[PDB]
Protein backbone atom coordinates (compact mmCIF):
# COMPACT_ATOMS: atom_id res chain seq x y z
CA UNK A 1 0.00 0.00 0.00
CA UNK A 2 1.15 3.87 -1.23
CA UNK A 3 0.94 5.13 2.74
CA UNK A 4 3.16 8.72 1.84
CA UNK A 5 4.50 10.84 -1.09
CA UNK A 6 8.06 9.10 -1.38
CA UNK A 7 6.56 5.47 -1.66
CA UNK A 8 4.85 6.78 -4.93
CA UNK A 9 7.55 8.56 -5.99
CA UNK A 10 9.71 5.42 -5.21
CA UNK A 11 7.07 3.12 -6.65
CA UNK A 12 7.33 5.29 -9.82
CA UNK A 13 11.21 4.80 -10.19
CA UNK A 14 11.05 0.94 -10.32
CA UNK A 15 7.36 1.04 -12.67
CA UNK A 16 9.23 3.55 -15.36
CA UNK A 17 11.95 1.60 -17.34
CA UNK A 18 13.54 5.19 -18.32
CA UNK A 19 14.16 6.27 -14.64
CA UNK A 20 17.08 5.72 -12.99
CA UNK A 21 17.36 3.49 -10.04
CA UNK A 22 21.23 4.18 -8.96
CA UNK A 23 21.43 7.46 -9.27
CA UNK A 24 19.81 11.05 -8.23
CA UNK A 25 16.44 11.73 -10.07
CA UNK A 26 14.42 15.36 -8.98
CA UNK A 27 11.06 14.40 -8.37
CA UNK A 28 10.31 17.04 -11.27
CA UNK A 29 12.30 14.75 -13.52
CA UNK A 30 10.36 11.41 -12.37
CA UNK A 31 6.87 13.17 -13.04
CA UNK A 32 8.32 13.94 -16.78
CA UNK A 33 9.29 10.20 -17.45
CA UNK A 34 5.98 8.88 -16.38
CA UNK A 35 4.09 11.50 -18.57
CA UNK A 36 6.34 9.81 -21.27
CA UNK A 37 6.18 6.60 -20.43
CA UNK A 38 2.21 6.72 -20.35
CA UNK A 39 1.92 8.01 -23.27
CA UNK A 40 3.95 5.33 -24.76
CA UNK A 41 1.62 2.75 -22.98
CA UNK A 42 -1.24 4.32 -24.42
CA UNK A 43 -0.31 4.13 -27.73
CA UNK A 44 0.32 0.19 -27.53
CA UNK A 45 -2.66 -0.35 -26.22
CA UNK A 46 -4.95 1.61 -28.64
CA UNK A 47 -3.01 -0.73 -31.42
CA UNK A 48 -5.75 -2.97 -29.54
CA UNK B 1 16.51 28.59 -8.37
CA UNK B 2 13.53 30.07 -9.13
CA UNK B 3 11.68 27.93 -6.29
CA UNK B 4 7.99 28.70 -7.43
CA UNK B 5 8.88 28.57 -11.56
CA UNK B 6 9.81 24.79 -10.87
CA UNK B 7 6.71 24.64 -8.38
CA UNK B 8 4.47 26.15 -11.87
CA UNK B 9 6.42 23.95 -14.14
CA UNK B 10 5.22 20.66 -11.38
CA UNK B 11 2.01 21.39 -11.15
CA UNK B 12 1.93 21.56 -14.88
CA UNK B 13 2.95 18.06 -14.81
CA UNK B 14 0.67 16.85 -12.38
CA UNK B 15 -2.22 18.53 -14.25
CA UNK B 16 -1.03 16.46 -17.55
CA UNK B 17 -1.53 13.18 -15.62
CA UNK B 18 -4.84 14.13 -14.45
CA UNK B 19 -5.51 14.34 -18.68
CA UNK B 20 -3.99 11.32 -19.31
CA UNK B 21 -5.89 9.11 -16.50
CA UNK B 22 -8.86 7.61 -17.13
CA UNK B 23 -9.67 7.33 -13.19
CA UNK B 24 -9.13 11.08 -12.47
CA UNK B 25 -12.30 13.13 -12.47
CA UNK B 26 -10.71 16.66 -14.46
CA UNK B 27 -13.59 18.98 -13.60
CA UNK B 28 -12.83 18.16 -10.07
CA UNK B 29 -9.53 19.39 -7.80
CA UNK B 30 -7.42 16.22 -6.82
CA UNK B 31 -4.49 16.04 -4.21
CA UNK B 32 -1.02 15.54 -5.82
CA UNK B 33 -0.73 12.29 -3.59
CA UNK B 34 -4.27 10.73 -5.16
CA UNK B 35 -2.76 12.22 -8.32
CA UNK B 36 0.20 9.60 -8.09
CA UNK B 37 -1.87 7.04 -6.45
CA UNK B 38 -4.34 6.45 -9.64
CA UNK B 39 -1.34 7.11 -11.52
CA UNK B 40 0.51 3.90 -9.97
CA UNK B 41 -2.34 1.72 -10.77
CA UNK B 42 -2.99 2.82 -13.89
CA UNK B 43 0.49 2.06 -15.27
CA UNK B 44 0.20 -1.42 -13.44
CA UNK B 45 -3.05 -2.12 -15.44
CA UNK B 46 -1.32 -1.41 -18.70
CA UNK B 47 1.55 -3.35 -17.70
CA UNK B 48 -0.86 -6.39 -16.89
CA UNK B 49 -2.76 -5.51 -19.89
CA UNK B 50 0.64 -5.29 -22.72
CA UNK B 51 2.51 -7.98 -20.87
CA UNK B 52 0.27 -10.74 -20.80
CA UNK B 53 -3.64 -10.49 -21.67
CA UNK B 54 -3.11 -8.46 -24.95
CA UNK B 55 -0.15 -11.55 -25.78
CA UNK B 56 -1.59 -14.46 -28.57
CA UNK B 57 -0.22 -16.86 -26.39
CA UNK B 58 -2.26 -15.56 -23.63
CA UNK B 59 -4.21 -18.65 -21.83
K1 LIG C 1 13.29 2.10 -13.42
K1 LIG D 1 -8.91 11.88 -16.53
Amino acid sequence: LLYNMNDCYSKLKELVPSIPQNKKVSKMEILQHVIDYILDLQIALDSH
